[PDB]
């Protein structure tokens, strides 16, 4: 929570296509569902997500904030689990930061797409598994 | 929970070196560790691990049952998230059955060593994303 390999895992995160992101329903069930991460910033305790309103992830999240990252890289050497709090924000500022041409496709409004929802997750810790 | 894809599925968690395995402790916070899978069996509803005592995801366990496994293949084209009940016997039939030499190495007592813990997952749904 207050200490650094920051840098490498960071480098891992950017390695890494899909995070597994866990969360647990209101019977308390764990699920998870893989996701591309839109920016990670460590040292700002800031791992941002464009999700969908419509989506489990986020009906988890509108009852329950802590979840759970993992990120394997394909040479299975490297390997980092971070549990976190996810914020549901309305941000234009944010969102137009974070918005590519992927996204423009599969949103038919486009930024002002109603479906669309950021998510923050705000890490509180982070375990990592590095070769070597 | 009552459906298949289990052939593939079963295909895709034996080419995974580790499960990323999910749990949420005392203060709900969700955590994971990876861990090899000794067995899979879906049709018989049991995944099972080989892990120790004093590990924190048998700490967890211990108070909430309630896990996540997550399996994601090398090639980035295949995910698996099991939700899970995660049981924690004593079972020296079951053990000998799921022993290597592996385990012999890293277990300074053998299959007589204290700290083993077996721990069976008995999963109650899948979700996966398959290419393709």
């Amino acid at each position: 929570s207050n200490q650094k390999h920051i840098d490498k895992i960071q480098a891992v995160i950017k390695d890494v296509k899909f995070a597994m992101i866990s969360t647990s329903n209101k019977k308390g069930d764990i699920h998870a569902w893989p996701m591309t991460t839109s920016e990670v910033n460590l040292d700002n305790k800031e791992i941002w997500f464009i999700g969908d309103k419509t989506s489990d992830v986020v009906k988890d999240i509108q009852d329950d904030a802590r979840i759970g990252l993992t990120y394997a890289t394909q040479d299975e050497k490297n390997y980092v689990s971070i549990s976190g709090d996810a914020e549901l924000p309305t941000d234009k500022a944010k969102l137009d930061e974070l918005w590519s041409p992927v996204y423009s496709a599969f949103f038919a409004n486009g930024k002002e797409d109603a479906n669309i929802q950021l998510i923050k997750v705000v890490p509180h810790g982070v375990e990592c598994w590095l070769s070597g």
